[PDB]
């Protein structure tokens, strides 16, 4: 009467065993227990006959994959082995994406089990979830193990063609990563934006009006408000300037200045301004969606500043621990008993109402419906209270309350009352001696907090911005009011260059472009900072030196390769396969050996993978691929950065005690990021 149940950690084997009880032995498999070779002693002595073993797929004999046990797993298997002879069923518990599913295939090709065998899913582990998928096991789903495949092959492939080139050409042991290097060159993007940004002046005024004289009761009797037309002319604004300081072509406006702004702000000086235009406006904020994957590791980073891989870990002991449903997921969709625990600990927590009217649904379509059933949100029926929790998961397990706290909070918001209030307009007008000036204040109100009582988004630390519960009190006013000028400040100002990415923005960046996953997004995170392309500045994301010249030798011979519509593309397909609308092998074929199938212009269009990087490759000069240029100094010579196997050095060419070619250098680092690297930073460190 004894059944096997395997899962991929201890912590997982012994949750399910608590829930499942007598009769039931629960093992741990560390994952992944088979892999293709990672070196030559992988490879059996019955294969060493193949030239093809070492890559581990054969691409002559429709992809057939060499799959070996590691060597740091044949003790796990073997234990396995040895538990199976002695049970009447084996249960495969491993998570329902097509990760866990190519685990208990592997499982299944390993054991070969002669007793019967059922396969569990499950999205969140409680007793009742545990029970019921025992119950009511599910096929093994062929068609997401052979999606999980096909991009492990795509992945041997890519670096055994690409990782050549870049030992060639750029730097030995450095590793190819195709989805790893579209990150990395959305970063690089940015710092190239940032490096040829050039900012504009432009000046205002800014005024504390008192409005107490002209009405008593006003509330508050004070404010602020700004310049914004003069003489029927809009005043410039830092949109009004391109990434060049000069002005877009568009509507027609002034450009102050300071001695500009301030002859405006004297012939003021004197005077009251006057109320033209009062307006209100109601508003209405709808309650962010629960959870999913992108939006959790966002708002970890903005909220609690952990970085993606940090929430990932986190979520993982969550779930395992039985207090969250599965943590991989691009649903908001939540359950109906999920529904009605959010809507009561809302009603209770802050009130009947601020409950939302009718319960609320979050039902967006998910790429497929075997991976994701469910939001992220807190496990079973009844939601483990945040103070429960916290208890248990005091000390060493704060950042995982912490995490459950948000999670917590953001279901229970999102099942609340809409977020009501007013958003204020005002047109003040003057005179400045000849010229009528016009200026604006713009105000919100918060009527009604809503969900916002129990959750409010946080602002990107770099990109800036204003809180969704943030308030700009302003007083009744009517027009024909007169204004008493308190104070009057020329203003001046400069455009910005574009803002680095966060871990949250790179995050968000991925999802919007379709080339991120739910089970992908942390591990490109990690992976460009461990192989050193990007490091942080804070919470900025900033690449580094050899992150530009890889960037470069993609983007100059090998483009398709890391093109975000190809690269976005390649995902869909792999999703199609999964879904069982796209096959494993037509699909390997057409991407290395190239065919007439996929989106126009692609590798697979354009002769196939093998064929794209295969080029005669001699054309390509290391020296080039290893410089980058910055700018020329104050007498015409172009000043770059060499990447060499020493790390950074800016060089010039410069005249010598004979002549030139001479070239002169100086040592970098870290220290100095991309955009910091100026013309006067570069001759302050040649001459010192």
């Amino acid at each position: 009467g004894r059944r096997l149940v395997i899962v991929e950690s201890p912590t997982k084997a012994r949750k399910l065993a608590s829930y499942l009880g007598s009769g039931y032995i629960v093992e741990s498999s560390r994952g992944h227990i088979r892999d293709l070779p990672r070196a030559a002693s992988d490879v059996p002595a019955k294969y060493k006959s193949q030239p093809w073993a070492r890559l581990g797929v054969n691409v002559d004999a429709d992809f057939e994959p060499l799959y070996i046990i590691s060597p740091e797993k044949r003790s796990t298997v073997s234990e396995l082995r040895g538990l199976l002879k002695d049970v009447d069923e084996l249960y495969l518990a491993t998570d329902g994406d097509r990760e866990g599913e190519a685990i208990a295939w592997h499982l299944l090709e390993t054991l070969k089990p002669r007793i019967p065998v059922k396969r569990m899913v499950f999205h969140e582990i409680t007793e009742p979830a545990i029970r019921a998928a025992a119950e009511h096991p599910r096929d093994l789903d062929i068609d997401l193990v052979d999606a999980q495949e096909t991009r492990r092959i795509l992945d041997r492939l890519y670096g055994y063609e690409v990782s050549p080139v870049l030992w060639k050409k750029v730097a030995p042991k450095l590793s190819a990563g195709r989805v790893q290097s579209v990150a990395t060159r959305i970063i690089v993007a940015r710092e190239r934006d940032r490096m040829a940004f050039r900012s504009a002046a432009y000046w205002d005024i800014l005024a504390k009006l008192d409005a107490s004289v002209s009405d008593p009761d006003a509330a508050p009797p004070t404010f602020s408000a700004r310049l914004t037309a003069v003489a029927g002319r809009r005043v410039a604004t830092g949109r009004d300037f391109d990434s060049l300081g000069t002005l877009r072509k568009g509507d027609e406006v002034i450009v102050l200045d300071e001695g500009s702004a301030t002859a405006l702000a004297a012939g003021l000086d004197g005077t009251q301004l006057t109320v033209a235009s009062a307006e209100e406006k109601p508003y209405a904020r709808r309650p962010y969606p629960p959870f999913m994957t992108s939006t959790l590791q966002q708002e970890a980073s903005r909220k609690l500043r952990f970085s993606a891989e940090r929430t990932m870990s986190i979520a993982q002991r969550l779930y395992e621990n039985g207090y969250i449903t599965y943590m991989r997921t691009d649903s908001t969709t939540l359950s109906e008993s999920a529904i009605n625990a959010a809507r009561t600990q809302a009603r209770q927590l802050y009130g009947d109402e601020y409950v939302a009217p009718a319960p609320r649904q979050y039902t967006r379509k998910v790429k497929n419906a075997q991976e994701a059933h469910e939001a992220i949100r807190p496990a079973g029926e009844t939601f483990a209270t945040p103070d429960a929790v916290r208890r248990e998961l005091d000390g060493p397990n704060i950042d995982d309350f912490r995490l459950y706290e948000l999670i917590w909070q953001r279901t229970v918001a999102s099942q609340m009352a809409d977020a009501r209030g007013m958003t204020l307009s005002l047109r003040i007008t003057g005179m400045s001696g000849h010229q009528e000036v016009v200026f604006s204040a713009t105000g919100r109100t918060l009527t009604f907090p809503g969900f916002l009582k129990a959750y409010v988004e946080t602002v990107d630390e770099l990109v800036g911005g204003e809180a969704d519960d943030a308030e700009r009190r302003l007083p009744h006013l009517t027009p024909g009011q007169r204004l008493d000028i308190v104070e009057l400040t020329p203003d001046g100002h400069a455009t910005n260059p574009p803002a680095r990415y966060t871990e949250a923005s790179l995050v968000k960046a991925l999802e919007e472009l379709g080339i991120g996953r739910p089970s992908t997004y942390s591990s490109i995170i990690k992976t460009i900072q461990d192989r050193g392309y990007v490091h942080k500045k804070g919470s900025a994301l900033v690449p580094s030196w050899v992150a530009f010249a890889v960037t470069g030798l993609l983007e100059q011979h090998f483009g398709r390769l890391v093109d975000y519509d190809f690269t976005a593309a390649m995902e869909d397909e792999l999703d199609e396969i999964a879904a069982g609308n796209e096959r494993r092998t037509n699909w390997l074929n057409n991407f290395y050996f190239g065919g007439d199938h996929g989106v126009p212009d692609s590798v697979a269009r354009s002769g196939g993978l093998k064929k794209l990087v295969g080029i005669n490759l001699e054309g390509i000069d290391a020296r080039e691929v290893n410089s980058i240029k910055l700018f020329d100094d104050t007498h015409g010579r172009p000043i770059y950065v060499r990447v060499g196997k020493n790390g950074p050095y800016l060089e010039r060419l410069v005249a010598g005690d004979t002549g030139e070619p001479t070239p002169q250098r100086a040592n970098l680092s870290d220290s100095i990021t991309p955009d910091e690297l100026t013309l006067q930073v570069a001759e302050e460190l040649f001459a010192t």
